[PDB]
């Protein structure tokens, strides 16, 4: 059973401007997941002071950077807080509307779309480098969702059948033709030591 939603206007407006937009530094993608996966690893973290119980469902905090040359993939894997279903269908958008007008504000007055991270919206700096993207998330308390778009103004929420993963979120990448130097270790070391050096969290770039 599959649910399709239509994303909020201003959604929908960020999405195509991000694919839109002549801008050749992609690479800025990389360092926003794992931005997002780090913050959702200090959740649970700062979570887990007051109620031990919630690393029940796995102790590990941890990012897994996987590339996939058959699936044309890149998948960020975090054991951070995940996401809920009321968060994939309700809460992700209500945030990320004020923060997607003020990076619309923000670029007139001149900035550009690296700096996108500073307005919440990060994620959908996916969409430089990726033509659909998948995110599997488990949450404490809710059941295993596969939320899926690519772009046109509308996305999918499912029950997951798959693996069972125990708490966190993994972001697969399915990468434009043009854009499979994301799948090179050489290329995937580069950007993780310029943009992502100081993370407080194990990164582990598996091999293919
Ligand atoms: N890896 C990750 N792990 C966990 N969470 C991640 C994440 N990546 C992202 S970004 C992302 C991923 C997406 C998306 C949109 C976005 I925007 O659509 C499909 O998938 N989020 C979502 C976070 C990013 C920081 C701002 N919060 C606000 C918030 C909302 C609701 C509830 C709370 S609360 O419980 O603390 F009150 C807080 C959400």
């Amino acid at each position: 059973e599959v649910e399709t939603f239509a994303f909020q206007a201003e959604i929908a407006q960020l999405m195509s401007l991000i694919i839109n937009t002549f801008y050749s530094n992609k690479e800025i993608f990389l360092r926003e997941l794992i931005s997002n996966s780090s913050d959702a690893l200090d959740r649970i973290r700062y979570e887990s002071l007051t109620d031990p119980s919630k690393l029940d469902s796995g102790k590990e905090l941890h990012i897994n950077l996987i590339p996939n040359k058959q699936d044309r993939t890149l998948t960020i894997v975090d054991t951070g807080i995940g996401m809920t279903k009321a968060d994939l269908i309700n809460n992700l958008g209500t945030i990320a509307k004020s923060g997607t007008k003020a990076f619309m504000e923000a670029l007139q007055a001149g900035a550009d779309i690296s700096m996108i991270g500073q307005f919440g919206v990060g994620f959908y700096s996916a969409y430089l480098v990726a033509e659909k993207v998948t995110v599997i998330t488990k949450h404490n308390d809710d059941e295993q969702y596969a939320w899926e778009s690519s772009a046109g103004g509308s996305f999918t929420v499912r029950t997951d059948t798959g693996e069972p993963m125990g708490r966190g979120t993994k972001v697969i990448l399915h990468l434009k033709e043009d854009q499979t130097e994301y799948l090179e270790e050489r290329r995937i070391k580069e950007i993780v030591k310029k943009h992502s050096q100081f993370i407080g969290y194990p990164i582990t770039l598996f091999v293919e």
